[PDB]
């Protein structure tokens, strides 16, 4: 019966995200609990916070400046983040972040365990709560636990380098449920594990390892449809209604994401700078926009990707811009979600191309928020797990920079037609995997687990 | 009674060139001076006649360029005469060889020479030249220009070889500096060093070589700056005139140097937009700079710098239809330019320290005097001597120079129109034309040794 | 029966060269290869005779180099073949030019080419070359090996043409790899693309082409290791082996690329200088590495880096009379680097990833038996495999390093031999002349086409 | 009768360095009161800290983080550090930084205020301390109030830089003696006041201006060589006696000072690397040694000086380094004074060459420690202060790296006649220009003036 949902932050009563709608569904329908980090450092000794509307309860609690120096800007974000994006070479590994996220887990669990009843599921999000089920497991609780990855789980070669690997694969297994975005990603975690122990497969998605019995499967996030389009038919704040008529014979290309080196910010401007040198018809008539707001400041790596940004985005206007004519809009700057949806629909082309990204939420958005009777184009990177079910979309290697600028290219001049039937295959995939939808498969195959 | 001048580059237009011309034009004579590469090391100089003027040039080797103009001149004098000692990259092979390409220049010179000649010599590459003339019998009247500043004593001094730099200077007859305080330092470096008598009004002895010293501002050529400001601009950018019906346009153009305090004027811009949000929307600063000098150590990591910045400033003020600041490394025409100055509402010239700057005076001369914009101007320039009626501003005081860019933004036509007529009636007084007869009129009174 | 070896780089000792000639010596041959500049672009290949080996090289064109060499094998093959997409730099010029030089490189080799020949080719700049033979009618056998590690699919398929370089491997006979899992590795890449069937033990089949893979970890010459580490020292370098009968001595050399770790490594030792006061005073880090291949986007970007690396380090730990961490950035002689190795008490051996690493190998056969130091060797390097009673680290853990060379200086003289006697056997029964016999008689079993 | 100074820090009974040694001279000699910053940051609000011993009294206040900040980061080490050094490049001139510097300095008045009496003379000292009399006088204090800047004042050109220049010369006036390390900087203090208003002089030293009527005068900061040469005959620690005896065919060449940008350490590693490139001959046969221990690393100039001078050690090393020869060692450490003595005394070559020091007391420090019968020899920039004094030095200009190596070999190959010769008479000039004579001169030209 009862969901309870925990999550490095919570989304309490009053911008709801993409995450948000999903969990939301699910405890509306379940009735619940959300339990997290209220996102505030300092006075941890303070009751828990909690907010109840009808049949859902809120909780949050804060954590000490420590605890989220070791859990979340070393650990989660400075070895978690890198490595399961392949990037061994921003790994920062020291043992008192591994201690401190070990402890934070253990700290959630302890506040944790007063709130729940024995009828109790439970989900857990995301990498930051690699260890809360075996911490659970260790309290006592024999509650079904599902957890989902939201990003990619890497190969062996990358995967192994982890000084913490073997810790991290014992304790994901006291989960009876782990759900990853790609068939790639289920896969890669198996692989990890059968190279550690012996694992006992059945039907492909039932398993064993060191006697514990747990299940995979894929469940690729997704978008609220109704909700997207509806947003973005609004019309537009009064001064971006006066910006969208002045744009008339200017086509735009558009990105939003946070400011990660996972995005390949840098790489899609060289793209951009590309596009500008091989297609010089374009000059005075198309803009790029890249909207980043900072995430994650604390963390060296990230501060690093951000200066890289702000120098590429001067050099390619610096060279490439005219007196009357900026070339590329970069805005370290935070957007509301229901605002974007306007902004994509407006938008001629939605540029997203990241390095490695577990779905990535942005593509989904942007064809849903489209005027199917006059719809945009969406290049799409082949690392993003989006790639596998949008193939209508423009797909291309951003290692290749040529390649992104054909297809900027490509997009900018196509026909009504061929946007048009593009978009409607990107938009029955997307519609036919919904949010909804995924969040109903996640609760219905926790529900069928038997309990230890 | 002919004119030779001599000057690093040379010209078979623009502002010192329009002088040196307008000199030759009066006297007739002959315009002497180098041209990089190589293309011929070993070649007879170039002879090319006019009517009145003969135009010789030549050319150098790759490592006499390097000690010579790549080092000395531009990696030891350059930054210390203005005022960074942290930058001079002083090496004795390079003193060296600028003395070797002082006597090299004057080799070459000397069978040019007629006995009743007066001599011109430009500028900072050529400090040694009146010493290696008369090494070689010339007792002509020579005059020296020195178009950027002259250090005091407590910065000129630590040069490993001020004093030799101080004897060579006193064997022209006519020193001339941009400033009374460039002439006064000069003065207080030789001072320093020895004994100097002035018997009479700016005229001087030391180690018994008598010279005199004076103050030319190096000045424009006001009409030719206006009848090309006012001309016709180029399609495309009369499609950006009446785009910015409402937007204010602050603008700056120069050379990628450490001495135009460029990223501080950046940061002069942020406190702008950071303390006066009134303004957003409704101005733009555009910052043209085409690099400069990137051979040796490379400033060029300004180039860097300036970009960074340029995009964490747009990135944090910037909004989806209005970018703050457009910063331009990018080649313009002159008579573009001019066009930019009329139609740009405020003039931003805040170098941390400049010989002069001739910017200034072109964006006044270049305005509609029935609507002109705004000369914000720093003290160290050494056109805010003359061009009192600027908004003068000490450009290490962002928040100065941003609330002299608020009330340039704000002024009334009235006070536009006085500022202006006032710097402007200045600048026609003290013109190009002025300025190379005043300095020609004074070299020709000296008698010959 | 014939042996055509190509690789890169040639040589009219060593370690791979030693491996080839063995091969050559054995059947007679040929060794075709590149030779820097250009020196002469269009002149006839360089035909020299030994007896039973008749030496053959060629020049190149400065734009062949960058894009060949400089760019699509180094700066795309080999950051990505060493887990670091994030250092490719892909361009189609530069993947055109390696297929160009492949080609021509394949025109000069045809007509040296003997029916009944046997051809190895060595590394990843010939990838393409067994197509290239192919398109021009030579049916022989022809093996490849491989040097560097293969990636795995998440990190090969990121490569543009990822899938032109596997279909352009399977005209190889037989492909040789350092490792177990670089074998894998190219099989499940190939996997993922294409049904390959595999009807016996490493016997192959994919597009229809067949092909054989199998696993030749090269190794050394051990003998003349021993023979050079137990030679004389040069004066000045016995003037320090007995000056440090106290201070042991910590040793490490390799050439300065991304893959070898070496900021990592000078953490690793400030880590065991931090938790282990014990040893102040009492040891010492040394590291070799000369610089290399700063032609294109310049890994040099680490020098600079190392040398903070070693301020920072002797600045904070360093006395007056001890200074912890000596790093040079300079040539010395393999003769001198086997003495060095002979008289260092630990090996630190720890790249982030390695193909094979013969410096490995190199320490151990270098070592007295009667009195030999310890291995510190990454998991990450290909030697780990068969050095396993090395001490094997993860370098991404730099206390289990720092702990790893504490172990190291402490151990116990039983320890250390039987230690070192394990991997010495190792390596004197795979060693360079059993390596290269083994890729002979494999590659001479295979039925032509 | 009564003595009271002031400067930021304060030494209280239980490592002397050079000006306390002259301070308390003063204070012994007088009677009176110390009072000064604690070195503390946090916890403002306790009372003032105060010890009694003999007829001397010692007070301290611990300071806010912000005041901190503004006071001595910004204002001070951040702007006029960097201008008074001739660094205008470096200045990071704010207003909040100015306006924290003066309520610091009307703070210290208010502690120091009930501390008074009618008949002390009071004696402030050094850069921080600018405003600090005027600060008095508005107080309603009419006592002899003597200032003594330790770094050099810069000319017009640089000065007239500050935006507040004009305040700090208004300020500086209503002290009734200035106090400088040599003439320039007095000439230069007086250039400035007469650029920016009408002054009166009489006798070169007696001045008026704004109808304030104050003296200027040169009291060059010396050594207490008894004490010096005391404290370097003395036994080296056991470890560094070990270390001399093992050095006995290796000349040293030792330097010390803080970490900081106006020393032109990097400029010094270049001319040693100047040295070893020409004169071979000295491989293997020398070292050189920089202690530079880090000074003010919260500002980033000097984190900047710091990581350059890191790697030019490290280059250095690398190029000219051998298996057992390091030829530079660097230590980012603070020493003893009582032992850096003993060192110079066994030191061959004593290399001070900073690009603008107010007087430098390590070069005078070098000669007083050395043994008369066999002395090492000192190579001294002439951008020194004490350059003034001790011109048998080996004098150099740091910015011609080869006339700085030339001297570097010079010295050390020096007969000893010749080293005997320089260092007695540099000895000579330091003995008879004292600490004591330093603290004497001052407090009797203090006493000297008619107060207001
Ligand atoms: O200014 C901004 C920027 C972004 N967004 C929204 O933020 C979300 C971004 O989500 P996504 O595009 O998926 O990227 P991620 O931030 O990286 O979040 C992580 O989690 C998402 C949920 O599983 C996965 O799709 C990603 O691959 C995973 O990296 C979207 O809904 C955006 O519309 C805003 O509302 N305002
Ligand atoms: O590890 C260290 C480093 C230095 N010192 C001592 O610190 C003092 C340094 O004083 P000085 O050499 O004069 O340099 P400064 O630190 O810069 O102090 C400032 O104040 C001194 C007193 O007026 C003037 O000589 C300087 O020119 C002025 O810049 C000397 O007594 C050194 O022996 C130590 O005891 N231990």
């Amino acid at each position: 019966s009862r969901l309870v949902v925990v999550s490095n932050r919570i989304a309490p009563p009053d911008s709801a995200g993409g995450l948000a709608v999903g969990i939301l569904g699910a405890l509306k329908a379940a009735g619940g609990l959300w339990f997290g980090w209220s996102g505030e450092t300092g006075n941890e000794d303070q009751p828990l916070k909690k907010v109840k509307k009808g049949n859902i309860t809120w909780a949050s609690f804060n954590l000490s400046e420590q605890d989220l120096d070791e859990y979340y800007n070393q650990f989660s974000n400075a070895v978690l983040w890198p490595a399961f994006h392949y990037r061994l070479d921003l790994v920062q590994f020291q043992r008192p972040a591994w201690d401190g996220y070990l402890r934070v887990n253990a700290l959630l669990a302890d506040k944790l365990l007063p709130l729940l009843q024995d009828d109790d599921i439970i989900w857990i999000h995301d990498y930051h709560l690699l260890p809360f089920a075996h911490e659970l497991r260790k309290r006592g609780v024999n509650n079904r636990i599902g957890f989902f990855l939201h990003i990619p789980f890497p190969t062996p070669e990358i995967f192994n380098a982890l000084p913490t690997y073997d810790t991290l694969l014992e304790q994901l297994c006291d989960y009876d449920l782990l759900g990853f975005q790609t068939e790639n990603d289920r896969l890669a975690f198996l692989d990890c594990l059968s190279n550690l122990t012996r694992v006992t497969t059945r039907s492909a998605k039932s398993h064993t390892a060191w006697g514990k019995a747990f299940r995979t499967e894929v469940y690729p996030i997704g978008i609220e449809p109704k909700e997207i389009a509806k947003q973005a038919a609004g019309p537009l704040p009064p001064k971006l209604a006066q910006l969208k008529a002045e744009l008339k014979n200017v086509q735009n290309i558009f990105s939003v994401e946070r400011l990660d080196y996972s995005k390949g910010l840098p790489e899609r401007f060289l793209a951009y700078e590309a596009l500008l040198e091989k297609y010089p018809q374009h000059h005075g008539k198309i803009r790029y926009t890249q909207i980043a707001p900072t995430s994650r400041g604390d963390v060296q790596a990230y501060q690093d990707i951000r200066h890289q940004l702000e120098n590429e985005a001067g050099r390619i206007n610096g060279k490439y811009g005219q007196l009357g004519w900026t070339p590329l809009y970069y805005l370290n700057q935070h957007f509301d979600r229901k605002l974007l949806m306007k902004i994509f629909r407006y938008s001629d082309v939605g540029l997203v191309t990241p390095l490695r990204d577990g779905m990535n939420l942005v593509a989904k958005e942007y064809v849903a928020a489209q005027d199917p009777a006059n719809p945009g184009v969406l290049v799409l990177s082949q690392f993003a797990g989006a790639a596998n079910e949008l193939t209508s979309a423009l797909i291309v290697n951003p290692y290749d920079r040529d390649e992104v600028a054909a297809a900027l290219d490509r997009a900018l001049t196509m026909s009504l037609a061929e946007r048009i039937s593009r978009h409607a295959e990107m938009l029955d995939v997307i519609v036919k995997n919904d949010i909804n939808h995924w969040q109903e498969c996640f609760i219905s195959d926790l529900k069928q687990i038997v309990p230890r």
